[PDB]
């Protein structure tokens, strides 16, 4: 399906005022790393001064933090989700389905991603590098979408109603008692995966 309103409305919903659009690929890299990073240390990469990068996070309000106050998820976290996210022999996890298809890219890894369907809970796992999908099982896996919100955070708006699926019929038939959702749609994790590349592509160039 055409999918440039969502491109549209994900890209919009970084690149809002107070954004994270250019914060994003350095904090997703070093939270790859798998240790909190600290709100100091995320200042030095950027070249930042404390405020602005308060001023990013702050907006961005689903940011999630340790007991030591250092940034643990955004996106990309390293507290338990129904998104698995392994890299290295390290497992992370993330926000949603389509960040799983969208991180590997930014990050320059490949990752084993798993979760569980959201309509049957069946197994769904696969490989997911920056240019490709592979070994995905089962072969029909779907994903859900919706339309991110204006100004919203985007972990209620968006990323708790993007979810994997066994195959397109059991997502469609899932997403016929959830036509309350703005926009929903289903699409083949390869559909997903081309939205994050159309997403990422637009990321990249509109980065200093
Ligand atoms: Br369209
Ligand atoms: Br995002």
């Amino acid at each position: 399906m055409k999918l440039a309103p969502y491109i549209l409305e994900l890209l919009t919903s970084v690149n809002r005022t107070n954004g994270t659009a250019d914060l994003l690929v350095p904090l997703l890299r070093e939270l790859a790393k798998g240790r909190p990073v600290s709100r100091t240390t995320l200042a030095g990469i950027l070249d930042w001064p404390a405020e602005r990068v308060a001023a990013v996070l702050e907006q961005a309000t689903s940011t999630e933090y340790d007991k030591d106050g250092n940034i643990i998820g955004y996106g990309l976290t390293l507290r338990e989700t129904s998104y698995v996210f392994e890299i290295d022999d390290r497992r992370l996890y993330a926000w949603c389905a389509l960040d799983t298809l969208i991180f590997p890219a930014l990050i320059g890894r490949t990752a084993r991603v798993s979760s569980h369907c959201a309509a049957t809970g069946a197994p769904v796992s696969l490989t997911v590098s920056p240019s490709e999908i592979q070994a995905v099982e089962p072969a029909g896996m779907a994903v859900s979408l919706v339309l991110p919100q204006e100004a919203a955070d985007v972990r209620q708006s968006f990323c708790c109603h993007v979810h994997f699926f066994a195959s397109v019929p059991t997502a469609e038939d899932w997403a016929s008692k959830h036509q309350g959702l703005e926009g929903l749609a289903i699409v083949s994790v390869h559909e997903a995966f081309g939205l994050g590349q159309e997403f990422n592509r637009h990321l990249l160039q509109t980065m200093s």
